[PDB]
This record gives structure tokens, sequence and C-alpha cells, in this order.
């Protein structure tokens, strides 16, 4: 993935845990010769998931645990790291923003040219409830999308009941999830 995301994760767990627990992890993760991570510039896929694998060791914690930390995190750092403006611009609510999020990573994608962007498909069932489709290249990475959700739900001051009904995993075609959502 593009540096960015793995210099979140070096910021979340440096502001969660300490410059030394991040030095461990990251270590651990494979990665010391790493000076710092390049935002704009695209990584192996396995330097995220081996700072997933190290950070969920050295903290003790469930890697789904942790993974759902992280997109909650996102939320917050996209927004105060050079993308305010364009999380802005996809909505005022979690339904809105979701419908919008396929064109949002289509505007990062301008910019980041090799961008894998996940696709996000909504099928409303009311009002106040969807279904949301997460399809992806890549795998392990739907309690991030669960994270994500709640960071979603803070932004919009909107509660956010979310549970997983299909799994990528067990071979099912893609992520389904059933969420519910108020004021
Ligand atoms: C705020 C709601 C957002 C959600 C729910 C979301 C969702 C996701 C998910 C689930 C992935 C994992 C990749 C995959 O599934 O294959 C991803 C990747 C990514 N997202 Fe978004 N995203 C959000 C906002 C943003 C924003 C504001 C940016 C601005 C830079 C951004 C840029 C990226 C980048 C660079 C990747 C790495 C993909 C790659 O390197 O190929 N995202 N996003
Ligand atoms: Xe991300
Ligand atoms: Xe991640």
């Amino acid at each position: 993935m593009y540096g960015l995301v793995n210099k979140a994760i070096q910021d979340m767990i440096s502001k969660h845990h300490g410059e030394d627990t991040w030095e461990a992890i990251k270590q651990k993760a494979g990665l010391e010769d790493i000076d710092f991570f390049v935002g704009m510039e695209a990584y192996s896929d396995d330097v995220t998931y081996h700072l997933v694998g190290a950070a969920s060791e050295v903290l003790g914690k469930p890697a789904e645990e942790w993974l759902i930390a992280f997109g909650e995190y996102w939320v917050t750092y996209t927004s105060e790291e050079g993308y305010g403006e364009l999380l802005a611009s996809a909505g005022d609510s979690l339904p809105e923003f979701m419908e919008n999020l396929d064109n949002l990573h289509a505007r990062v994608g301008l910019s980041f040219p090799q961008l894998r962007p996940p696709a996000f498909e909504c099928q409303h069932t009311s009002s106040k409830s969807m279904e949301l489709h997460y399809q992806s290249t890549r795998c392990g990475l739907a309690p991030m999308v669960l994270g994500l959700l709640h960071g979603l739900g803070k932004r919009f001051q909107t509660k956010v009941e979310v549970t997983q009904t299909a799994f990528r995993e067990t071979g099912e075609d893609h992520d389904i999830f059933s969420i519910k959502y108020e004021d």
C-alpha cells in the first residue's frame, strides 16, 4: 500500500504507546532499515501486514482488534494530515459518505496512480439502515472497515451498529455488513 498508510500506523502506535514501542514493533516487523515511510510512494502490501502482525504480538492484542482501532484512527489521521477538505467533500452523514466513497477514492487515485482502492456499494434498507458491500483485492481488512465505520460514526455524531454478515475469507464472494444508524 502507499506509504501514507504505513505512516498512519507508525503515528498511531507512537501516539498511543510511545516511540520505544513503535521501534520494537518496527524491528519485529523486519523493517529496522527503513528510516521513514514515504507517503506518496508505493510499498509492498507485505510491509503493512507485517506491521499488523508485529503490533499484535508486541501489544498483546488480537490483530483484528488492533485493526479496528487503526481503521477508526484513519478517519482522524486523513482529516488532519492533508485530506480534510477531501473528506468534508464526501458528505455530511454516514449514508451519504458511504455512497460517495468510491468517488472519494477515484479522486485519491488521480494523485496516487497505483492505487488499488476498495469498492463500497450501499443497499439501503431504510432511511436508518443499509447493507454494505465491501469488495477488495486484499485479504484480512474487514476489521479495519469496522473501525472505519465507527470513526465515521464519531465524525458525524451518529450511533452506528454494525454486524458482518458475509466473509471474504470463508470463500464467500465478498464481505457484507448490516448497519443501523441514528442521531
Ligand atoms: C474515511 C473513510 C474511508 C474509508 C472507510 C476508507 C476505506 C479504505 C479501505 C478499507 C482501504 C483498504 C484497501 C483495500 O481494501 O484493498 C483503503 C485504502 C486506502 N485509502 Fe481509503 N478510506 C477512507 C478514506 C480515505 C481518505 C480520506 C484517503 C485520502 C488519502 C484514503 C486513501 C487511501 C489510500 C492511499 C489507501 C491504500 C490503497 C493502496 O495503496 O492501494 N482513504 N481505504
Ligand atoms: Xe486505510
Ligand atoms: Xe492496515
